């Protein structure tokens, strides 16, 4: 693959001190973006996913707009229960939803061996070799999924929840088959998230979506092992395959409670949302990993001085080392691109005053 | 379409007789019009170039002030390496740049297959379906490509050099990955040709803009084969598909050392940049291709009188037969419009003193 040319991001995930800290925003592809409609009219979500050139098309969408630090993988996260033998449909103006959920034991036995996941997904791993090459360099490429616990509720739940009563309802009623769920999850996860590095991903991110949920005692249960594993596993197979492991990042939303832990989880990169205070975060979770996030996506509603405000005291509160700007979520769709550009703007502008 | 109205700049493409003698300019629709800049500024250039009714726009613009005897499509020449893959940036004050130049041979491989390229330049046949159906059959549209060769310059060097020197080094150290280069370049190009005269485009010119930094023996063995071959295979399907194939205009700047050649390369018209004095060219290409150019564009800084006593001369050098009056490289920002207007009248008046 062509070498990499700007490589801050990547420092900044080992820990690093790097001349800048270095940006990017989840969902930076995404609907906010005139482009990305126009590309995304043409087929279905999960149509487009399984193009390479789409998906390429639209990861680089945003990088000819503004100067972020790392490019992202347009894919999603529900791929891998697709993957797993699910089948998905996606409701205009409503969202995913599995219309047959797993609700109980016996629906496990109509998923896919965890094993043969990667080869179903290799369409994704085209999209993440065309997209290194087509990037030539010019920053990291991101790849990702979801974590075992957050897969695990769309499929019980059969898409989102606001109390995910259903898949809390296994954790509390079926422990035993919530923990052979996320353990073929975990299984499943593993192999694909290993791909995406053999096929040109750069860093990995794991999005444990739907932490929140769940207090301490139940994430420590059920989501943390998991979590864990997949950071063990995929770091051990990436060593015997002769390959480079790569930094891995773990945003649990909504996760407070949890930092300490997922301090400890064997990832070089904690993500947080935008509601716990960057030096509340930097004292739970230490100081070796580094930090991601963590600005409130609507905070980008203010005006470009404003959003230049916020991130200065956003930069403050979390220093300049062990730290990688971004929001504290993913970009709403109704959010104005010139206001993206000032949030890119001003990480770059105020962290090198920082430094100076 | 709307039949042809004024022809008189095909004919002499062809190289019959005609009442007077056709002029145009190359960047006609360019900054040196106030309403070139004013429609340009919504827009970034490529974006501009991705618009039909702003490519139509630009286009028409130049007509409705000079009766000019042919309309150039609004585009670029380096949109066939961006439908080949590579990412320009346009830069203020400084110019086109591909920040990701092509520089060892491993780089190939982030390019598309030249069969896909068409596709992706729907937009300028769009642009150039509208612009035929807006003028009407006034006077003939010029679709327009840059050459192998000098595609093979911007997509190495990055952009613009004084001497190539970077693109060279590819020539003379790698010369078997410069003739896949330009291979991919040339069949690239041929669909993307075809596909302007299938939207409606009546005549082509091949920008070799670049051609100077070689001497006679890099030419012949480097830009001379893909020239050739893009004609060649330009009108052969163009016959197959059942269409007439349109009259062709090899443009090689500085290319005074391979006007003998490109007399023989199948090309109806060969371009002159106004070092090459006309009695000259006329005798390096022979009698039958028609000669176009070829005036100084900074001529037109002179006074109109000026300029309509240049004309004169540069008229009785080139002689009635087989001429199309332009000048020798493309109009600057600072021209003055009424300048290029005086440039125009003088073509038409003397060419038809120089008949009766
Ligand atoms: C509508 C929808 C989709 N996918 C999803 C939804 C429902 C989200 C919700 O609860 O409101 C589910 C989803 N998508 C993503 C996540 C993980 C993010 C998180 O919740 O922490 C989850 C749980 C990130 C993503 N979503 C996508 C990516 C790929 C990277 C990128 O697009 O930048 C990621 C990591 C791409 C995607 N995927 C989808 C869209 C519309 C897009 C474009 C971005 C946008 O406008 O929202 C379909
Ligand atoms: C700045 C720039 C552009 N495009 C380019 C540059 C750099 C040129 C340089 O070396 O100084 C590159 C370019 N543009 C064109 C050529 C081929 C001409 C040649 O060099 O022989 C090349 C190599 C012709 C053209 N350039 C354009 C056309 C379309 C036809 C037309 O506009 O009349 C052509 C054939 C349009 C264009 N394209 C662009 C502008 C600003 C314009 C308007 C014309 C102007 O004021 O220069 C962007």
């Amino acid at each position: 693959f062509p070498e990499l040319k700007n490589d801050t991001f990547l420092r900044a995930a080992w820990g690093e001190e790097t001349d800048y800290t270095p940006v990017w925003c989840m969902r930076q592809a995404g609907r906010y973006l005139p482009e990305f409609r126009e590309t995304r009219a043409a087929q279905d979500f999960f149509s487009t996913c399984r193009s390479p050139e789409a998906c390429c098309e639209l990861t680089l969408q945003p990088l000819r707009r503004f100067p972020l630090d790392a490019a992202i993988i347009f894919s999603g996260i529900l791929v891998v229960p697709q993957a797993l033998g699910m089948e998905v449909t996606m409701v205009p103006g409503k969202g995913p939803s599995f219309p047959e959920p797993l609700r109980e034991e016996q629906d496990l036995e109509r998923l896919r061996d965890p094993e043969v996941v990667a080869s179903e997904l290799g369409y994704v791993f085209q999209a993440i070799t065309l997209t290194r090459q087509r990037l030539a360099g010019r920053v990291p490429l991101i790849g990702f999924a979801g974590a075992p616990w957050t897969l695990m509720t769309y499929m019980v739940e059969g898409g989102g929840s606001s109390t995910m009563a259903q898949a809390k309802r296994w954790l509390y009623q079926r422990p035993q088959a919530s923990h052979q769920l996320l353990r073929i999850l975990t299984d499943a996860l593993v192999p694909y998230l290993v791909g995406q590095v053999v096929a040109g991903a750069q860093a990995l991110q794991l999005f444990e979506s739907h932490a929140g949920h769940l207090g301490p005692q139940l994430f420590n249960k059920f989501a943390l092992p998991y979590i864990r594993d997949v950071a063990k596993q995929v770091k051990a197979r990436l060593r015997e395959a002769g390959l480079a492991p790569v930094p891995m990042i773990i945003f649990a939303k909504d996760g407070h409670f949890a930092l300490e832990e997922l301090a400890q989880a064997g990832y070089e990169v904690v993500g947080l949302d935008w509601t716990v205070a960057p030096k509340k975060a930097r004292e739970c979770v230490g100081k070796t990993v580094t930090l991601q996030g963590n600005l409130d996506p609507c905070a980008l509603y203010a005006s470009e001085e404003e959003i230049g405000q916020l991130v200065k005291q956003m930069l403050d509160d979390f220093g300049p080392h062990r730290y990688i700007a971004n929001l504290g979520h993913g970009l709403y769709p109704d959010m104005d691109p010139e206001h993206v550009g000032a949030f890119v703007d001003a990480v770059h502008k105020h962290s090198r005053l920082l430094r100076q």
